[PDB]
DNA sequence: AGTAATCCCCTTGGCGGTTAAAACGCGGGGGACAGCGCGTACGTGCGTTTAAGCGGTGCTAGAGCTTGCTACGACCAATTGAGCGGCCTCGGCACCGGGATTCTCCA
């Protein structure tokens, strides 16, 4: 899947496209946070864990 | 019926500052501590006598155990209001300042 990924992404980030992930487990998301910060793409987070305002801000 | 995400809450950790409490220096005083002399008060030994300890005899109070039952507490279901959790407020206590009284110490 990363690896299909990585090569959607990118297509899509070549292609200008904007893009929302939906992970089933959290520690996915954790382990996705990393492979992004290893590559250029400017990125935001929601789960569960987050609070409020985290949530209000980071959709702004 | 199970296991994981979501979300509340409450505890731990960090950052800044501010200031009040801890650390540091130094003179001197007076309290700790070793030293001395005496004298009285406690340990020792003896002769005295006192009663604690032992072996023995006698009695009856009352500790300890069984029997019998009925009075009193355990248990349950229905009723209700006394007592708890939440919200409000105002008045008691603290906190400050300032002048008055007290206490301390060197003269």
């Amino acid at each position: 899947k990363l690896a299909k990924l990585d090569e959607l992404l990118r297509e899509l980030k070549e292609g200008g496209h904007r893009v929302l992930l939906y992970f089933q487990m959290t520690r996915m998301i954790d382990l996705m946070e990393e492979y992004l910060t290893y590559r250029n793409y400017k990125y935001c987070r929601l789960d569960g864990s987050t609070k409020l305002e985290d949530r209000r801000d980071t959709v702004a």
